[PDB]
């Protein structure tokens, strides 16, 4: 019954004609949980949020190198859509055939959606395992974030203790795993109780705040004082805030206490640097970029000599990141989702391994569900005034 | 708080529970036009039908592999969509950046739409000048069709009465302002007195009875004495031809015009084969296939003639297709529009060259409007039962 199909003609192609000056930043969201059943925590998070607010599209990559295996793959599609309908999700299931992940997502990236409805931001299933397989996977991984930076997309990433890409270890009518799942995915069912905190070191990319926001609109998160952990300058705090509270009169917050994070400065802890170093060893010049090695070799020799980009000029950034984790452990010891601003790395000025290590620090172990965001700074305040 | 975006989203997700059952094979189509001001004959064409019926997606692929105009893509689209919208069209433009035609449309076909809302038919604009220069583009153009075949899509070619690309402007132009589109408007603006001529040399194509059905059922297309030319059984007109007549009801055809023209593949004109050959005389070698020549070398070293692949034994299909050309030119003679069934070539037993050769010879003698068509062995009787 393609009724909506037809209805779309009058409504959604009636949505194609709508003015462009509306500029409402529709939070169209794209996700990469691979198979929907797996990495279901991201599905849940992106489902409770945008529950009849914004478009959420599930992109499963089959990394096929040959003729579509079978039309049965379509069956698999209906099975995944039923899995989504066996719970309360509003997901579309789509697939892209490719030979790797970077191009694998890249296909689905600029062709998913249609006209105005097109996805606007992207969340990626974090391959927590990164010190096991070849770094190629890591290079592909930094690929999606960099491409999202080049396509005016929003970058987001989750992380879990047991595993976003939980091994699903096995360690009859099985009922909805939701119960156990929601234990790992409070948003899925559990009404949020503890406070969400936006460690939005970065101001722009409104979603950084919008995400926990339309998350807050949610009844589950209605039980969590939306904590605003701003950080940076210490000399003047409310001076910038008054701009933020103007746009807050627009975006109702209901709070006026932003906790200062002076940890990023004058608060460097040696033992946190030693771990990071011991956490980036086989990752020095492990991008497998022979050309980089060559061009570098004819420029400068050592894997940490030519480092206007190699964890040197941006080293202070690594300090800031580990400090952010330390104030997660102190300032927000416990929280619903630690929303840190997803870092920014310049192509040609920030190497892949450095950035990936930064993310690993920002989402280290022994933390509750954690989410990172960084928007494309198109415009702010468009939604909900 | 009614809203217009959330309603389209709600109808789409309601359709997320749509029934794979009774697959609604609406004429979901994917269209190549490049810039919308150029090749607008396809625009109007696929705009004629599926007006408030299904989804027609326009597709422009930017061929510049360097410096993706992330800043100058939405704006140009806006302008182009406004132009298109000014034409009161019903589509969803799409912008793609890539290095070549082949992978460019490969990106678009397998990722356009969302969930069940997905395009199913591809139409590709012919290149008026293919043999004048740039020989290697034959590979790309034929790979279009082969990958579309392998992708279980619908396939169509586009070549109208006049030249394809509009490159003579410097002496209305914007269809938005004025859209002559005579080649297409003829069917609707002028009251059509001549009819569609189809054929069945490839019975597998189910779409053959749908694309003529769709277009055959439009307000202005009301005037049509449907000439259902089909290779009906030479002895039976009531169980094989009526096999289509029992089904005829759902396609709302109401025509027994099964014009038996068994001269479908009779020995063609001597002259026609001659032209068919020296057409490929310049391309006698597999120039775009040194690699494949080495394969020939190790396999009977066939330099130009290819056993049962070019003309050594494949001529069969060539002389048949040309006979079709004779037919169209004799029976149809002046043909308002022709439903030309795109022939089938499976990779590994026939070259892209011959495929192109076939495409070119479909309507090489003159310049009729190419209303090419072929289906993907999909089920039918979706529209109007």
């Amino acid at each position: 019954q393609a009724g909506s199909y037809n209805l779309a003609l009058s409504y959604s192609v009636g949505l194609n004609e709508v003015e462009d000056h509306i500029k409402n930043y529709r939070p169209q969201c794209l996700v990469l949980t691979g198979p929907p059943n797996f990495r279901p925590a991201l599905v849940d998070f992106v489902g409770t949020f945008t529950r009849n607010l914004s478009l959420m599209i599930c992109g499963h990559v089959l990394i096929g190198p040959h003729k579509q295996r079978m039309p049965e793959l379509q069956l698999i599609a209906n099975g995944h859509t039923k899995w989504l309908n066996k719970r309360k999700i509003k997901a579309f299931y789509s697939d892209v055939i490719a030979e790797d992940l970077r191009r694998g997502v890249q296909i689905l990236m600029q062709a998913a959606g249609l006209g105005r409805m097109k996805p606007n931001i992207l969340v990626v299933g974090f391959k927590k395992n990164w010190q096991s397989a070849h770094p190629a996977t890591v290079e592909d991984y930094i690929g999606i974030l960099h491409d999202a930076f080049d396509f005016n997309y929003g970058v987001c990433v989750m992380r879990m203790r047991e595993g976003l890409n939980v091994s699903k270890m096995m360690q009859v009518d099985p009922k909805a795993l939701v119960k156990e799942e929601q234990a790992t995915t409070i948003f899925q069912s559990e009404q949020g109780k503890k406070t969400i905190d936006i460690y939005w070191l970065f101001d722009d990319g409104g979603l950084t705040l919008l995400i926990p926001y339309l998350l807050g609109r949610k009844r589950r998160w209605s039980k969590c004082k939306i904590r605003v952990f701003v950080g940076g300058q210490i000399n003047r705090m409310d001076q910038e805030r008054k701009a933020i509270i103007s746009l807050l009169s627009k975006f109702r917050l209901g709070f006026h206490e932003v906790h200062i994070l002076p940890d990023i400065n004058q608060n460097p802890r040696a033992e946190h640097t030693k771990r990071f170093e011991d956490m980036i060893a086989p990752f020095r010049l492990n991008d497998g970029f022979k050309d980089e090695a060559t061009v570098n070799e004819m420029r400068r020799d050592c894997p940490w000599k030519i480092s206007d980009e190699e964890i040197t000029k941006n080293r202070v950034k690594s300090l800031r990141q580990v400090r952010l984790n330390e104030i997660v452990l102190d300032y927000s010891r416990d929280a619903a989702l630690i929303v840190i601003t997803l870092p920014i790395g310049r192509k040609g000025k920030c190497p892949s391994s450095l950035y990936m290590a930064w993310l690993e620090t920002l989402s280290q172990d022994l933390r509750p569900p954690v989410i990172l965001i960084r928007g494309n700074q198109e415009n702010v305040l468009t939604f909900y005034c």
